């Protein structure tokens, strides 16, 4: 079974998920996620010889030593950061490591490759493209002219806000509805209407999730709060300043991506005509093809485990 082990890194108390020896591969999860996320993917690859490493990232979980008051340090930097440090302690010998990723953890798996393509050997990132920086604005900017205020990424904005609304209504309903959630459309959280504005799916498309495993997590965002988790969007306006260096450059990683067919994400305008028709290939030279998983939401690693799973290691063969 499972070990967990704290590690010291660049600052933090960071909670490591440990499963299997032989080549490490670090799973990096994403928004409102924990390490809990990779459970099927770690047994899947620790029985198949790798050594399944998954930390809890930092602002998230048993990982502690952030400060939740000051979203500047949830930035791009700090978080690729953070890898950095936990790999220099717990990689050691590798020159390189295997990383899969997603969401959030795809947008700092990217910029790890980006600033330091000699620790990565291969990369496979789920949900999250790699995005061309607008040199006109932000993602926040962008996201908001196109969809409004009450579009998750603006409501998230403005510390207490959107932990405030969801005071009342409690981590458990909140986290059933994101998990559960499969429509195309972004998610909205208009202004004390709760979680009023998001649909909801036939209960038998999210079988996958069992009332154990939302347990898991619910249990441990009742202790955290959401700051944590939520300060990586506030740090986006900053991380646009940031990134500026790195306009232009490109990834020159050996990646595989894959997303579900109902994702919020790949239904952000313009982003199937930059994945399929070239533009992602440009900036992403050795991204060898992508995959769309018929009939999947945001939620691959869990709702399709088998399918992620076996991706992964016929990939990570090939090196």
């Amino acid at each position: 079974k499972i070990e967990h082990k704290m590690v010291a890194v660049n600052g933090l108390n960071m909670h490591l998920a440990e499963l299997g020896e032989g080549p490490t591969i670090l799973f990096i999860h994403g928004f409102p996620e924990l390490w809990y996320s990779w459970r099927h993917q770690m047994v899947y690859l620790a029985e198949r010889g790798y050594r399944a490493v998954a930390p809890d990232l930092r602002g998230y979980g048993d990982t502690t030593g952030a400060p939740l008051n000051d979203p500047s340090k949830f930035s791009i930097l700090h978080l690729v950061g953070d890898v950095v440090a936990l790999l220099e302690a717990i990689a050691l010998n590798e020159e390189k490591v295997f990383v899969v990723a997603h969401d959030l953890g795809a947008y700092i798996a990217w910029h790890l490759c980006l600033f330091r393509p000699d620790k990565v050997k291969a990369l496979v990132n789920l949900s999250v493209h790699f995005s061309k920086r607008n040199p006109k604005m932000n993602k926040v900017e962008g996201l908001k002219a196109i969809y409004g205020e009450d579009h998750y990424v603006s409501r998230f904005q403005v510390p207490g806000e959107i932990e405030a609304e969801f005071a009342p209504i409690g981590a458990k309903s909140v986290l059933k509805k994101i998990l559960t959630y499969r429509d195309p459309a972004p998610l909205y959280f208009p202004k004390g209407k709760g979680l009023e504005a998001i649909p909801d799916a036939p209960v038998a498309l999210s079988s996958w999730l069992s009332e154990e495993e939302l347990d898991y997590y619910a249990n441990k965002f009742e202790q955290t709060g959401f700051t944590g988790a939520v300060n990586y969007y506030r740090a986006l306006p900053i991380n646009w300043e940031l990134t500026a260096p790195w306009t232009g450059a490109q990834v020159k990683v050996p990646t595989k991506f894959i997303v579900g067919e109902f994702d919020l994400v790949y239904h952000i305008p313009g982003a199937k005509e930059y994945i399929h028709n070239g533009g992602f290939k440009k900036d992403v030279p050795l991204l060898e093809e992508v995959v769309v998983l018929e009939g999947a939401a945001h939620f691959v690693s869990q709702e399709r485990p088998h399918e992620i799973s076996k991706h992964i290691y016929d990939f990570i063969q090939k090196f």
